[PDB]
């Protein structure tokens, strides 16, 4: 409350070590349903569907930029990622298995780095 603080966590090394994490997402070999915007052009249903579409790419360069206020905000949008994947995918397909190992990969990096 006013006056009255926790002891201030180290949030100093955060950005840098987000950026290595996703660089680890990034390079996964089962990353490539992730690496870019979903074309909703070219794929019938998502725009509608979809609400809030996010991509590897698209974390990239919000982190870059400073669109990410703090580590959560970031987990947050990771997160969005393998559920817009299940949400659209099914699970005994290609892409829909890619989403959950990658998101146990993701929950294994983040629980390591800041747990």
């Amino acid at each position: 409350s006013m006056s009255v603080k926790k002891p201030k966590r180290d949030d100093s090394k955060d950005l840098a070590l987000c950026s290595m994490i996703l660089t680890e997402m990034e390079t996964h070999e089962d990353a490539w349903p992730f690496l870019l915007p979903v074309n909703l052009k070219l794929v019938p249903g998502y725009k509608k569907v979809i609400k809030k579409p996010m991509d590897f790419s698209t974390i990239r360069e919000k982190l870059s930029s400073g669109q990410y206020p703090n580590l959560e905000t970031f987990a947050l949008d990771v997160r969005l990622v393998f559920d817009n994947c299940e949400t659209f995918n099914e699970d005994d397909s290609d892409i829909g298995r890619a989403g959950h190992n990658m998101r146990k990969y993701f929950e294994k990096k983040w629980t390591d780095t800041f747990k």
